[PDB]
């Protein structure tokens, strides 16, 4: 038994960060650490998405939760470990843990909609159709995001 | 009663960071906040320099001291304020204070402690001589300093 479509979460700029590539044998587990997009950010919204598109919004939203109680710290400091657990029954689990505090909340997606073979084929179709339009939109967001970091590193450093 | 030469410290890459520019009317107090160049950096070294060259090593070292006990934190977090307080005589009171922990370390030096007015003009001439060599060195080092930051900000972020 395998994942019909790629799974991931929406990250800064609307980009879809893939965590489990399609046709992965289930059960499966995959982790990645993320951080806050801004200074003083007390929470992070985890939008679990499914599809093959480069931008989250163009994919199916399966579930949504918010990780509460991240102590205010500067942009990019908090270490948020996001883990995708898919059990044998193909039920999606996504936990988010602030490595520092230990604060953690998890979403269990017992039932999302129904995913038809026609829906799957269509999603794979649009992904290939809009591929270079997607690649260019993703590339631009990545530059804006990198520049945001460049503008935020205005302090001189020392050894 | 102005500063004979520019005063400052050594920062990341060996760059000379001015705190008090040349011909600044004294007495005067000037400050700047700096941070660590590496993850989990315990200390910072303050190398008080005098001259007009773009790299600290090519200038006159007036004083050197270490500020220890910076609580381990990622690159760019610790807030180390460096203060240069000059009086009428030319005595510079240099301090390095960790804005967070409150820990302070300080020295006192003589900027008026210069080896002849002939050499103040020699240093000014040494600078104008190596001005293009320096802007080449400075732009190469500053490119590495930026890349170091961009690489330290690779981690994906979330709103």
């Amino acid at each position: 038994d395998v994942t019909p479509l790629s799974l991931g979460i929406e990250t800064l700029g609307g980009v879809f960060t893939k965590l489990i590539n399609r046709n992965t044998t289930i059960p499966t587990k995959k982790s990645q650490v993320f951080s806050t997009a801004a200074d003083g950010q007390t929470q992070v919204e985890i939008k679990v998405c499914q599809g093959e598109r480069e931008m989250a919004g163009d994919n199916k939203l399966l579930g949504q939760f918010t990780l509460i109680g991240i102590p205010p710290a500067p942009r990019g400091v908090p270490q948020i470990e996001v883990t995708f657990d898919i059990d044998a029954n193909g039920i999606v689990h996504v936990s988010a843990k602030d490595k520092g505090t230990g604060r953690e909340q998890q979403i269990v997606i017992q039932s999302s909609g129904g995913l038809s073979k026609d829906d799957i084929e269509n999603m794979v179709k649009n992904a290939e159709k809009y591929a270079e339009e997607d690649r260019r939109k993703k590339e631009r967001v990545e530059a804006v995001n990198m520049a945001e970091g460049i503008i935020h590193d205005t302090e001189t450093k020392m050894e």
